[PDB]
């Protein structure tokens, strides 16, 4: 499915990534807030599992 298309569709992606990837992402708010989501995340593994206990 090449029709020559996608060079504008790189131009996108390349900033929204840049904005996670570089400044202006703020992580101080990942160390205060990390404490819950990261709590869930380590529950999640069992969640695939479908056990819980």
């Amino acid at each position: 499915a090449l029709f020559g298309l996608g060079v504008p569709e790189l131009a996108v992606i390349a900033g929204v990534a840049a904005l996670l990837f570089g400044p202006k992402k703020l992580p101080e708010i990942g160390k205060s807030i990390g404490k819950t989501v990261k709590s869930f995340q380590q529950a999640a593994k069992e969640f695939e599992s479908e056990l819980k206990t």
